[PDB]
RNA sequence: GAUGCAGUGUACCCGCGGCUAGACGGAAAGACCCCGUGAACCUUUACUGCAGCUUGACACUGAACUUU
């Protein structure tokens, strides 16, 4: 899946970079922990216009 | 393989008790045998399928460190 990452991961990316991963790593770990969001036009524009200075806020 | 054909012999008409030599006696469209481009069930290294079992590829299926 293309995925917009919401926290740091050692590997992909940090804090709104947009990454593909592998299906069943994006379904069964990552979207439902809450560590990501699937990377539709809407979850982007929703995301990128309000929401992020609180997200970058948590730096821990 | 004749009561019924030919020739011939014998023989008045009709029961009853017995008998089983013949009526190729009665019974069952021969089961033995052969035939039909018939049937069924069984067998197998007959033919052709399938179930079952098994192999690999793709999907469900992810992450981080090493080696050739």
């Amino acid at each position: 899946m293309d995925v917009i990452l919401l926290q740091r991961i050692k590997n992909l990316g940090k804090l709104g970079d947009k990454v593909s991963v592998k299906a069943g790593y994006g379904r069964n770990f990552l979207i439902p922990q809450g560590k990501a969001v699937a990377a539709t036009e809407a979850n982007t524009a929703a995301f990128e216009a309000r929401r992020a200075e609180l997200e970058k806020q948590e730096a821990e």
